């Protein structure tokens, strides 16, 4: 169940990056979920509430939640794969967006498969992975290839 | 996996009825779901998208959906039971809210366990089930007893 993550400080360009990937996955019939780490019936005390109509479900669910369980949820709704925007602490392969060379320090994490540096004044060769500009299409294509 | 439904025309008082039931289920530690029959990542083409944070998941999922499958979803998120507002065509026990005696005709369905008539000028003895006023607490308590 392939998983790629996108991690980065606020305002790095994560949503735009993710949008490009998702647009390109539709066109390829790739079946790909998306997960972002961040009222009456809900207010009267229900934990799990939803609306469904014309093939679209809108669900709010108070648990219990950690990443493993969110992934099982995605398996259960029968997606092929999963793009996650955040949970840097997770062990899944991940693309790191840097707004500045010194972002990489505080973004402490494993399984980093690429870096996107937003400024090209300071994209120092970093050992052991490839480096793109933010707008390079190869970087979106690198993500899809890992998603299959 | 106990299930009760609430069915009725628009403006019968269904939400209010449901609210009373849900409020009373919180106080009893009853673990009860709620289901009502009726954007960037979603727009770029993803079918299954979500946000999670501080133990609350907000999920939008384009399928495929019918009632059986929505129920399995509820089993999977580990609720004890389920209140549904609508799907009159389903076979689950159901409470019918009438705004007028002639509502019952067009509300064609099975497994009706109670009727709430909103007007008391015309609540004719109807064979084979009990009859309440809209504000009667026994009617909310009747639903909870079937939910367990």
């Amino acid at each position: 169940f392939p998983i790629v993550q996108v991690v980065g400080f606020q305002n790095s360009g994560k949503t735009t990056f993710i949008e490009r990937i998702l647009e390109k996955a539709s066109e390829q019939g790739l079946n790909l979920g998306c997960l972002k780490h961040h009222d009456r019936y809900q207010a009267a005390g229900a934990d799990v509430t939803a609306v469904e109509g014309a093939g679209v479900l809108q669900l709010t669910a108070r648990r219990l939640w950690d990443l493993t369980r969110l992934i099982e949820l995605y398996q259960f709704l029968e997606t092929d794969c999963l793009l996650i925007e955040g949970f840097k602490k997770a062990p899944y392969p991940k693309v790191v967006i840097l707004s500045e060379k010194e972002d990489l320090e505080a973004l402490k994490t494993v399984n980093t498969i690429a870096i996107i540096y937003r400024k090209k004044e300071h994209m120092t060769e970093h050992q052991g992975l490839p480096i793109f500009h933010a707008d390079d299409p190869v970087a979106v294509d690198l993500v899809l290839s890992q998603l299959k």
